[PDB]
Parts: C-alpha cells; sequence; structure tokens
C-alpha cells in the first residue's frame, strides 16, 4: 500500500489515442486518418516553404534564447489579433482588445475558461454545440465551468439544424456562455450560411450573451482567410464583445510547435490593460511564459510582406488538395460500385469527414484495412493522398457494401 | 457596464516584472539582476555551443513538425529521468518510474501540484521552505492545494537554520506533501551539507511525508551534475518515492525554449503505466501536447555522447565563471572602501547573492545607478561581467556606505 495504489487506469483519449494505435500496426498499408493533420499528395507531412525559410532567418540572425514576457512575443500577438480581426477593424484600430500568447489552440481555449472561472461572474455554464471536438467538454471541466448544449447537427440530414439551434439558443438563460466555431465546424464540416449567421448574432446580441469563438481552420473552410474570418468580424461590429482563441497548428503547419492565442475584445483600452494584467496573474503559475520557436516563425511569417503572400498562396494550395482528395474519393466509391449517397462527403468543408459509418464499421477498416479513425464516423480527408484514395474507397465499400 | 467593469488592475511579477521595469529605463549603464538568466562575459547572453550544433544536426535532417505524444518526446522523457536518477539507479533501471515532458519548470511543477490536487488522498497540505521561490506559492495555490511552512533560513547568521528545520519537519502531519529544492536553494544560495540531507532523509521517512523535489540547477551548484543531484537520489535510495520537477532552463540556456519533465517514483512499472494514464488525461485538456524544439534540442545533447561531453564542460564554464563574478564582487567591496562583511556573497552557490539589503537600499539602486534586483535583496550574480562588476561593488557600496 504505496501512494498511488489507487490510481486507476485511465483509458486513451478519443483523438489522440488513435494516433497511439496507428503506431504500432505493421501493415505497410495502413492510413492515420485520426488526428487532423495535412500530408502532401506522397501522404507525408508537409513543412510549409515560408516555414522553412522563416526558420532559415532565425538561424542566421543568431538569435537568443531568452524568456519572453508572461505574454508572449509582442509582434505575434498583435500579429494573430490583426489576423482575426482585419487590419480596418475599430476594434482593432482602437485598441479595444488583449491578446496573450497560447499553447496554441488547446492553451489558449483553457486559459480562457479559467479567466472566465475566475471572472466571468453572471453564469457558470458554457453551450457548446451538439456535436463538439471531444476536447472542449473536459477543457471546460477541468477549469471548473458547466457544460450545457445547444442543437446543432442533424444526422438525418447531414445538415445543420437552424431550426433546432435557433430554439434552443433562444431560450438559453441571458448572461451565459456560448461556444462558437468559427468555421469549418469540427467535426461535422458544416457552417451556418452567412445569412445563418446574421440572425445567430441578433439572438446572441439580444440574449446578452458570452460569445466564445474556438479558430482552429482560419484559411481551411473556403481557402480564403479574410472570408473565413467572417462571422467572428460580423458579430463584434454588431457590438458583441468576444472571446476568442487561435490556433496556428493546421494553417501553418506549426503542430507541435504549439503557437496560438487568447484574445478579449473589450470596451476600451484601459479596460484592456486591466483585464490584461489578470490573464498574465493567471499564466504566471501555469507555465511562467510561452514557447517562443512557434511564435517566433509565425510573426516572421505575419509581419514579412512577402512571406505573408507566399503563406497565402501556400493555404489555397492545402485547402485546393483537400477539395482534390474529397471529389476522387466519392467518384472512386462510384466506380467500386458503391449504392450509398456520398454527397456529403463533397459538400463537407474543413479537413474531415463525418461519413455516418457505425462503430462496427469502423472496427473492420481497422481491423481488415489498418485505416484509423475516430470512433464517431469523422475521417481526415487531409491526410489522404492520390495513392490511397482507391484504397479507401475500396475499404469504405467493401466494409458498407 | 460591459463584461469586464469589475476586473481591477492587478500588480505586475515580484519577479519577471523586473525584466519589464529593465527595459524601460534609458540609462545606457543600467543592469538586469533581477531574473536568474545567464550572461557571458561581454554581459550578453549565451547560447551554447553544443545547443547550437544541436540545432544545426536538426536542420539539416529535414525534421517535421508534427504533434508529439501527450507525455512528450521519448527519447526526451527517458533522457530526463536517467540525468535525474543517474544510470546505475535501480528505480530507473526497474522502470518504477514515469516521467513527462513539462513547459519547463512551472509547467511540471504545475501538472504534478494538479496531479496531486486530484490523486493526492492523504492531504492539500504542502510545506514550503522559509522562504522559497516566490512563485511556489500559487501554484499550489492555484492547483487547489494549501499551504505551510518549515523554517530554512536564518537571516541572523546568514545560514540554514537547521534547528528550526528539524523541529518543524519533525512535527509536520505525517503524509503531508513537503517540498524541497535539489540544490542551489532560491534564493538563499544555502544547501543543507550532505550529512545534514542525510538527517532530513529519516525524517521524511519516519513522517511519512511525501517528498516533492524541485530541480531547477542541477549542475549550477558544485559545477557536477551527478554530485548536484545527490540529496535526491540518497531519499530514493533509502526508500523514499519522491515526485520531482526538472528545468533545463539555466543548465541548457534553453529559457524561451521550455524544456522540462515531471517525475513520480512508482512501486512498480504496473504502477507506472496507470500513474502515467492519468498524468496524460490531465496534461490533454490543458495544453493538449509539449512544445517540440527544446525537447528535440535537449534529447539530441543528452543521447549524443559528444555533444553530452561538450556540455558537461560547458557547464562548468559557466559555474567558474560566476564563482570568478562573486570573488570580485567582494574585492571591489573591499577595494571601494566597504566596511560590512560581505562574506556571504562567497558562500552562497548557485545564480544569486542573498545580499541582506533593505527594500530603501533595492530603491535607490535602481533610481540612482539602474541596477534591477528583487525587492527581497536578491540579486543575479550570474548576470554580472568583467566589465561592470565594479560598477556594481560602487553602487553597493554607496547605498550601504
Ligand atoms: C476546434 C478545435 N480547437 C482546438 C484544437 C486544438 O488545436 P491545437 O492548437 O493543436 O491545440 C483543435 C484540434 N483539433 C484536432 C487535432 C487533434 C486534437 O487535438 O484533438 C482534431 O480534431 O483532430 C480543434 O479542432
Ligand atoms: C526553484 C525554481 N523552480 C522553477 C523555476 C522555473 O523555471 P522555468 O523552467 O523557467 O519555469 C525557477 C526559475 N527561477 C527563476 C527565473 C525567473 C522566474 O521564473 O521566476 C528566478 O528565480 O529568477 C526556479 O528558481
Amino acid at each position: 500500500s504505496s501512494w498511488w495504489s489507487h490510481v486507476e487506469m485511465g483509458p486513451p483519449d478519443p483523438i489522440l489515442g488513435v494516433t497511439e494505435a496507428f503506431k504500432r500496426d505493421t501493415n505497410s498499408k495502413k492510413m492515420n486518418l485520426g488526428v487532423g493533420a495535412y500530408r502532401d499528395d506522397n501522404g507525408k507531412p508537409y513543412v510549409l516553404n515560408c516555414v522553412r525559410k522563416a526558420e532559415a532567418m532565425i538561424a542566421a540572425k543568431k538569435m537568443d534564447k531568452e524568456y519572453l514576457p508572461i505574454a508572449g512575443l509582442a509582434d505575434f500577438t498583435r500579429a494573430s489579433a490583426e489576423l482575426a480581426l482585419g487590419e480596418n477593424s475599430e476594434a482593432f484600430k482602437s485598441g479595444r482588445y488583449v491578446t496573450v500568447q497560447g499553447i496554441s489552440g488547446t492553451g489558449s481555449l483553457r486559459v480562457g475558461a479559467n479567466f472566465l472561472q475566475r471572472f466571468f461572474k453572471f453564469s457558470r455554464d458554457v453551450y457548446l454545440p451538439k456535436p463538439s471536438w471531444g476536447n472542449h467538454t473536459p477543457i471546460f471541466r477541468d477549469a471548473g465551468l458547466q457544460l450545457q448544449a445547444y442543437r446543432y447537427y442533424d444526422p438525418k440530414t447531414c445538415s445543420l439544424d437552424f431550426t433546432g439551434a435557433m430554439e434552443d439558443i433562444s431560450k438559453i438563460p441571458e448572461k451565459s456562455i456560448i461556444l462558437l466555431h468559427a468555421c469549418a465546424h469540427n467535426p461535422t464540416g458544416v457552417d451556418p450560411r452567412q445569412e445563418q449567421w446574421k440572425e445567430l448574432a441578433s439572438v446572441v446580441k439580444k440574449r446578452n450573451l458570452l460569445a466564445y469563438f474556438d479558430m482552429a481552420y482560419q484559411g481551411f473552410a473556403s481557402g480564403d482567410i479574410n472570408r473565413d474570418a467572417w462571422a467572428l468580424r460580423h458579430f463584434i461590429e454588431q457590438g458583441i464583445d468576444v472571446v476568442l482563441s487561435q490556433s496556428y497548428a493546421k494553417n501553418m503547419g506549426l503542430y507541435g510547435e504549439r503557437a496560438g492565442a487568447f484574445t478579449v475584445i473589450c470596451r476600451d483600452a484601459e479596460e484592456a490593460k486591466r483585464v490584461e494584467s489578470q490573464l498574465k496573474i493567471l499564466i504566471r503559475p501555469m507555465y511562467s511564459n510561452p514557447p517562443m520557436n512557434g511564435a517566433r516563425i509565425a510573426s516572421l511569417i505575419l509581419n514579412t510582406p512577402e512571406l505573408r503572400k507566399e503563406w497565402l498562396v501556400e493555404v489555397k494550395g492545402m485547402a485546393d488538395r483537400i477539395i482534390s482528395m474529397r471529389t476522387q474519393l466519392v467518384s472512386n466509391l462510384k466506380k467500386e460500385g458503391s449504392s450509398h449517397n456520398w454527397q456529403h462527403i463533397t459538400d463537407q468543408i474543413g479537413m474531415f469527414c463525418f461519413t455516418g459509418l457505425k462503430p462496427e464499421q469502423v472496427e473492420r477498416l481497422t481491423k481488415e484495412f489498418s485505416i484509423y479513425m475516430t470512433k464517431d464516423g469523422r475521417i481526415s480527408v487531409a491526410g489522404v493522398a492520390s495513392s490511397n484514395v482507391g484504397y479507401l474507397a475500396h475499404a469504405i465499400h467493401q466494409v458498407t457494401k
């Protein structure tokens, strides 16, 4: 009877644990379609060209490794706000915001939840869409908040249940917290249409709710960064002061570098200053100061005109390839003789596809084909290459035949 | 009346905030002796040679930026345990441990506190020495634990109050948590003597306390890594299963890279496995997976025989320089005509000096001389160069005259 005799064997993560399982398989034809990580057309990890250059400029400069401020690299911080907000924005222009470097999307999301837990005096509930990224639950839960739900996806029709969302949202108690995915809803790949977003704006405004946006896919929904940030900006411009989390893990392929930011839209710059003081106080005893690498890379790209333009071309390239794989998938399915309607594959946007497969089908896929995906039927289309799209379709067909 | 009208202006960090203040000063002769960051003999940030090479090997390899496992880079993780434990250790050999990559010292410390908060069923109290690094308080406090204190430093005699510590420690209630600094006690720079550590071992064993070690200075106490890790290893070998946090920020000059690890000594490997599962579950919703850069660098150095040896020479070099500055300081003080006994300057070990200056003297120092240090009289001797040791002594003398 030692200290940890009672600690139990916890289970593996529903998403991250897939990669652990995929690693052990000996089948040469294995495919890792669990996590949303982009693969090039050869089915290989892709480090952006602009990233490589940025790295190079950093090396040549013979930079130090000194501790960054608690809030992160200023240059990175101001650049992220700008990327989210837009240069012409009154919020940005007026300096009514505070952005703080975060440990990617998760760390930012968590700093925010913890910030909310500590300063959001009007409520303890966070409303998540149905469904939502698995990780949103434990992030809010460990921070000290309560979880709720609003309707979002309708599996009968493979779309957004707008009537149900509006109903649910219009009943949420005033001053509660609502979580919205900025674009490329994970894992459904279905987003509200702009007119749809306009309507949601009204109700969130009308009910006086704190809108918390999760932006991990800026540039993967349409292949355009300004376009993908529309809703976010529309809310701010309607008078809604949101909070927001950003990730550069996908859009810059900075996965393991862990670069991201958490922002709060305030009333003035003086308010901004005070919010800032408290976020730092919260960050200090968590990890003290953030990791410099990803931040340095991102800043360099965001702040160097030629690198920035290069980056945008690269973002289109990535999105377009994804479209291409979706298209080929459906076509191979038809070719293989599948009867099912696979149109949702091509209707959905972002990195994934919310297929519909039942858990028995998923099991098979892994066992007979060594195709790894999450148990809910979500697959990573982004990790499909010209060379294995055929194997994929054949498997999907076999298991669905 | 917006969302954050009530949030108040918090104060700047007692340590980190010094650098913020130092940044704004226009005096050309300014010195930043607040944070413990090593400066070379020209008074410049120093990036180790081995670090540079490691970076180079990484570049040339054209490595990916894919997400690391939740627990960190295996190679880094096994290497850290080994560096802490020693290669011949039964704990290491038997695999009765679990090491997890952490966001430097602070992140590791915090993961551990949170782990404790959640699984340490025998108590909510953490006993800190008097005094202790300012940051230890809020780290435990935000995690959900209660803080206590044990006597340690005696300001009358500029040493370790052993009688007082033994008294206090022998009264701590069984099964409580005790925090010990492995070597180079921050901020006193006074450590127990080996025979002293042997005695403390007994009592911690006798009272059945969970010993939590904070090792951020392996190699700065004596200039020898195996020697600096003596106490830690002695406890383990006496049958004490400790928990431990490591930082590579000073000893590898990885400051902003944020590399570190948290380890738990278990009873068996099966226990290790279960503890592991739960740490991952705790890490997942905090930041998801750790930053790769510092980890990749550290692993490369730790695991490449020639780099490792190089690193050790570099560690001696750093420690020796520190000794040199201490020596010069005292000598300049004598030369300037100071009457006070400054022997503690040279008696103390690690990166700092616990000077004795009252807060009025510290104020002066900053105002008239632009010498920045923490309010408790702690200065960073490590950041002193041959060129400004004289200015320092003159100031200290003027303000103390
Ligand atoms: C909506 C959303 N927010 C935040 C994040 C976290 O991004 P980081 O910057 O890496 O923390 C993800 C990642 N979604 C993923 C990647 C795997 C995971 O972290 O669960 C996905 O759905 O596979 C996400 O989809
Ligand atoms: C005992 C101890 N533990 C943990 C840490 C944290 O190290 P990180 O890996 O950077 O998180 C420090 C840093 N001590 C410092 C550096 C400034 C600070 O973080 O307070 C010092 O005392 O100046 C420390 O002295």
